[PDB]
């Protein structure tokens, strides 16, 4: 199958959570193109992918990453159905509305159509060994919900 990751990070701890995730799904035979937000991808293309995997850390006031709101807003005019999805993010419990943009990004999916086969996963600021084996795990049932 054909899957795209979009991922946004600032100070690199959501990119290594990508990176890790999209490693492994690649050890699979199934093909991964991962774009950063900061290139500026057409929310149009994630209706050519078997399955949608977003990540991002969460900003402001329990707000998306800015890079990532236009991107949002063109997901109203796209038909997900069918697809498989699930979200990721780095998150700092030192803010209230801890990790949320992994759920706004959850909720939107569900919206245009797309079955969300995994719960948000959410690691605090910089991932620790435990935290990239939780990625590990992440990348290992995404495949599984694949045919
Ligand atoms: C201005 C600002 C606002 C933030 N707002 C939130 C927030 O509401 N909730 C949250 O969990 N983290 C918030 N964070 C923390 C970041 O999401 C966190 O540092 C994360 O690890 C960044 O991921 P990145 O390294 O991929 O950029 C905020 C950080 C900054 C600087
Ligand atoms: O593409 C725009 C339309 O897509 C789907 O029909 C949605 O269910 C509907 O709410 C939306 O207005």
């Amino acid at each position: 199958s054909k899957l795209v990751m979009i991922f946004a990070s600032m100070s690199g701890n959501t990119e290594e959570m990508a990176d890790h995730i999209a490693g492994v799904i690649r050890e699979t035979e199934n093909e991964i193109e991962v774009i950063d937000i900061m290139d500026s991808p057409e929310a149009s293309i994630l209706e050519q992918y078997d399955g949608i995997i977003l990540g991002a850390y969460t900003w402001g006031d329990g707000d998306l990453p800015d890079d990532f709101l236009d991107f949002y807003d063109a997901m109203d005019s796209i038909d997900l159905t069918g697809k498989k999805a699930a979200v990721f993010g780095s998150c700092d419990s030192a803010y209230p509305k801890y990790g949320v943009a992994v759920d706004i990004l959850i909720e939107k999916l569900q919206e245009r159509g797309a079955a969300v086969v995994l719960e948000g996963l959410k690691v605090e600021l910089t991932p620790e060994d435990e935290d990239v084996e939780k990625c590990l795990q992440f990348g290992a049932e995404f495949v599984k919900h694949l045919s």
